[PDB]
Formats: structure tokens, sequence, C-alpha cells
């Protein structure tokens, strides 16, 4: 694989999105993903309805404002046979009726893949896929003060994630010796982080579970 990536220089990527008080950062993710792979398929980079997913994915399993998963998300997209833009079906931060309208259809997708458990299988996902939906331990307020630089967080757990967020690239920091890190798209607006992004440590020890539930839609 490439020593570094970082798909939002070749265009896969929506500016950052937030979530606000709505437990949907799964369907954030899961826009991000499938943003991702639609542009691959067409040249189009379209933002997508993360609202269309909190409001329909019920029957999937989804829990609206309350949590959810990619994979279902993912499955959502495939059983309803598409998803709406962003433009279309715009985002509230409230759990409310589906209105999905097939009119404005703009993603599919045909199942998704779930990535081997181990940051080596991640990277070689990166460097081939594209953007990664991903699940991380966001539950340390380190992560919610996070300004700059690599994260890292000595009480994160591997095994416990609470938080959907979207793998762009990783790379490395010419600093000191601990100085690699994944590119990570969050959904908590462009205040947070590095103008949205964390670079989040890798190749320690699956640091805050990154590789420990992995996926993107196939198209
Ligand atoms: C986002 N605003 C919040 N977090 C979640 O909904 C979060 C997303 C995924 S995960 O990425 O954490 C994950 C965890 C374990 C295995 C796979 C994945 Cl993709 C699930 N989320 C959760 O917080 C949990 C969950 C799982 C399933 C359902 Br349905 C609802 C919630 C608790 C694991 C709401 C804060």
């Amino acid at each position: 694989a490439p020593r570094s990536v970082d798909w939002r220089e070749k265009g896969y990527v929506t500016p950052v999105k937030n979530q606000g008080q709505c437990g949907s950062c799964w369907a954030f993710s899961a826009t991000g993903a499938l943003e991702g792979q639609m542009f691959r398929k067409t040249g189009r980079l379209i933002s997508l309805s993360e609202q269309n997913l909190v409001d329909c994915s019920g029957p999937q399993g989804n829990e609206g404002c309350n949590g959810g998963l990619m994979d279902y998300a993912f499955q959502y997209v495939q059983d309803n046979g598409g998803l709406d833009s962003e433009e279309s079906y715009p985002y509230e931060a409230t759990e409310e009726s589906c209105k999905y309208n097939p009119k404005y259809s703009v993603a599919n997708d045909t199942g998704f893949v779930d990535i081997p458990k181990q940051e080596k299988a991640l990277m070689k996902a990166v460097a081939t896929v594209g953007p990664i939906s991903v699940a991380i331990d966001a539950g340390h307020e380190s992560f919610l003060f996070y300004k700059e630089g690599i994260y890292f967080e000595p009480d994160c757990s591997s095994e416990d994630m609470d938080h959907g967020v979207l793998v762009v690239g990783y790379g490395f920091e010419s600093t000191s010796d601990n100085n690699k890190y994944w590119l990570v798209k969050n959904s908590w607006g462009e205040e947070w982080g590095m103008g949205g992004y964390v670079k989040m440590a890798k190749d320690r020890r699956n640091h805050c579970g990154i590789a420990s539930a992995a996926s993107y839609p196939t198209v």
C-alpha cells in the first residue's frame, strides 16, 4: 500500500457535517462511505441524506437518534432500492416519519463488506477502496476536546466502540517516536478538531478499536 493516502485530494469526500444533538453518527458514517463509493462509480460527488437513514431504517435495526450501525444503513439502501440526496431530504436532527421519495434517489448499494479486524487489513482497504466506515471508542473527554495532532488516549478500548466515523486516509507526521495516523472525518462540525477531522493513532494496537468494526458498501 502507499505510505500515505488522502481520498479528500481525489474528490471523494463531502465537507464536514454536523449531526447536532441526535445520536445519528452511524448515518453520517454511512453516507460518507456511500458518497465515496458513488463517486468512484460515477465521478459525481453528491451529498446524501442522513435524515433518510434516521427516519426510515428501523426495519433493518437502526434506532434513529438513539444509535445504529453502518451495516444496517447499507442494508437499508439495498432493501429500499435507493437513498435520497441531502438536498432533497435535508437534515433535521430529530427522528421523524419516513419521507423517502424514489424520484430523488441518487445512490444505491448492493450490500457491504466487513473488513478483517486488523489495522493492516484496514490500511489495504483504505488504499484500494476509498473512505471506510469505522467504529471507535470516542467515550473520553480527551476526544470531545481534541484540537490537533495525533490523538492517543491510553484508556481507549479496542473492543467497546460507541461512535461511527469515516476513515478517509492515513499517513505519518515527520516530527516523534510514534508518528502514524488514520485521517478520520467526524460529524461534529468544522469547529471540532482539525476542521472537523482527527488524526487517530495508527499501528498502536488497534487504538480505540478503529479496525474492530470497519466496513463499506458495494455499489
Ligand atoms: C452516534 N451518534 C452514537 N453512536 C452510535 O450509534 C454507535 C455507532 C455504532 S459503532 O460504530 O459504535 C459500532 C460499535 C460496535 C460494533 C459495530 C459498530 Cl459499527 C454503534 N453505536 C453504538 O453506540 C452502539 C449501538 C449498536 C447498535 C445499535 Br442498533 C445502536 C447502538 C452501542 C454500540 C449514538 C452515540
